[PDB]
């Protein structure tokens, strides 16, 4: 992995969105631009997870 | 493996249901909802444990 | 190896069994139930050791 | 990976251009020639960040 | 290697056996029982090694 | 990558050449004969770096 | 690679052999048997080195 | 990379030969006999570096 870079972004369909944030080497960081989702959608993965279930996945990414 | 998470999601089919729940970097969380099951499902493999046997892999996991 | 295990499932099918235990991470277990071990069956491999050499097999994984 | 480099190339698309720039082993550099654009191309990823988020993108690759 | 073991099985096929032994994870033991090679075999490597290297072999293998 | 070796050659193709350089394991080297850069192009990568951008280039490989 | 070595045979074919060598794990032994020097044939690669260069050879291997 | 050696040969087809000589793990060797080059060539590459250039790769190559 050339990139430099591990982690993945990640959004909710639901109701209740956050947008787009991504973990990056092990920092949660948020996405506000469209341009930069697609840009990092090239080299690391972009999956979905509720709001509800945010708060647990931070404390294992952390 | 691009995405910084290893680990697995793990759930019962027997009659004791605890829901799903993952390993996450060598932390346990309980998953509240069906689109995070299958957010993660796209990066770490799912498999089946007994409610039974929940307290030694949680030993073995750390 | 997205897992986040390393390690076998090993029994016996000689007269004595044993039943099913694992080494998950250096750490030894049983496994009671027949979904735990089909399930574990997916990201680990599943291997043959008799009763007799549990205990050398033991020290080797300590 | 050969190189030795770990990292990727960043630039808008969007009006506020800020040309182009990367991320060489967790060290954020400016690229004033097309020709190093070109060079490096050949050996790490090239991806789109917005203006807006260059701070936070920041804030992970330390 | 998802097996978490590094290692081999030995035997040698001269006249003075010793039956079959394994270097698993740096640690030599004595296997007694043919299940217990057979399972084995099916996540480390088997090679011949003569009674009379036996001591050479120990002494790299630490 | 058996080679021992990371890194790259580079050079510019600019009016303002430097002839060749690399990085190999973390350390600035000039090239001086043309056989040296050809050996060398045998097993890293040989990109383009214009002049001006060599100074980032050397802060981000340092 | 399982087998938990690493290394490699060495002998010469001059005039004035030495017999089978091997570097394993970084340890030098003199291997008596053929049976040996067939059985980690199977697990690590096999060189000619003349007896002249065995002495740089063991001071590069240490 | 079973053979614990990482490095390559180096040469040059100049006036100035210095035959063959190595890289064997961050060790820098002469080469005496053919036979060696040759055991060599089997596992580490070999490349062309002029007789001029060799200060410089001694240094990155520590």
């Amino acid at each position: 992995n050339v990139s430099g870079v591990q982690g993945f972004l990640f959004h909710t369909d639901g109701k209740e969105s956050y947008g787009y944030r991504a973990f990056i080497n092990g920092v949660e960081i948020g996405i506000k631009d469209i341009e930069t989702v697609q840009g990092f959608q090239q080299i690391i993965p972009s999956i979905n997870i509720s709001h509800s279930d945010v708060e647990a996945i931070r404390k294992a990414m952390k």
